[PDB]
């Protein structure tokens, strides 16, 4: 039901190793752990959860960009990228986060179908 | 060899039948029709070359984004969207060319991988 | 030394009257309040804060892009972005923080200039 | 009415000597050159054209950004960036086209306001 998908855009190629955490919103306000993995070879991240678990709510996807650009040498702005995003049934089922990573800057965007 | 991939950041979701074309320059700088196709359900576009067709060279993948937006009754600004690069062959082997639209404006990426 | 500039993908415009928030990690990790304030009909908020309280730190700009979509009268797909930097740990810089928004996607980019 | 601004996502600062050329679709559908310039310190381009001489047409704003990334001593994946768009059919309007530059992406967007 949720997958993340990472690119980049200064060697045109996935974005592998890429530690990705979501967290889901308790009724404190606080974020709590959800599921987490590493982005694979091909820059995604699959299993992260199933329909049982992903009810409707507010998600956090933190992705650590800056340990990515550190492994590759190159010094970048951002701690991380977060994506947070309410999820609604009446809407599609299905939602991939990608994420397109440069030093400076950051683009995502939400897939959501049926 | 070549694949396009392409999105919607209005609708969340992929740009299904988009016209696509491809063109290689020609010796005397003309664009020469390559190959063409309308992206699926999906989002993409897949069988438009093969490996023994696909030379090194300088490509351009146009985009016509205007009929897309038009389509949904919505007003976009550009014309079409023109991604244009050289195809080396000491490089990776598998080129996708992606595109993330808006109205009045748009990403591209190159994700090229082995 | 601290700016922010939304632009709206859509409309092909600034985006006016979006509402931003900028916090600063504190020592005992958690996230103060730093400043606020809304974009200008040009799309931009100067007057966050002075070169004497931007002082070294972890900063997090949150955009509230659900709030400007949804006073267009448009349910969007995120509940804010969210832009968290080190700043000022070479010494004072300008910084421009820029986004660029759809109802699905938004894109955010840093300039990073050194008076 | 015609301004093009470019940013470098890889530095986080403007993309600085930057060549751009602007063409207009003519009567017999070829691309006419119509102005050309070079981004300043602050990646902004203006001076291209009058209200007078930008007149309704199909433009075509080439960024030459292989030249850019190469200028930096990077090979970089598209040989420019092309922005094509119908302008002033509504009456003169002001442009600014906006590119966000990777040495294996870009990214554009247009505000138009009417003065
Ligand atoms: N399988 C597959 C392969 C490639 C993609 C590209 C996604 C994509 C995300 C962002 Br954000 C931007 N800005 C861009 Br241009 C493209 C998606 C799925
Ligand atoms: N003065 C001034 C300063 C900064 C800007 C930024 C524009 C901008 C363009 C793109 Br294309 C993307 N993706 C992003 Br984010 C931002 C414009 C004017």
């Amino acid at each position: 039901p949720l997958m993340v998908k990472v690119l980049d855009a200064v060697r045109g190629s996935p974005a592998i190793n890429v530690a990705v955490h979501v967290f889901r919103k308790a009724a404190d306000d606080t974020w709590e752990p959800f599921a987490s993995g590493k982005t694979s070879e091909s820059g995604e991240l699959h299993g992260l959860t199933t329909e049982e678990e992903f009810v409707e709510g507010i998600y956090k996807v933190e992705i650590d960009t800056k340990s990515y650009w550190k492994a590759l040498g190159i010094s970048p702005f951002h701690e991380h990228a977060e994506v947070v995003f309410t999820a609604n049934d009446s809407g599609p089922r299905r939602y991939t986060i990608a994420a397109l990573l440069s030093p400076y800057s950051y683009s995502t965007t939400a897939v959501v179908t049926n």
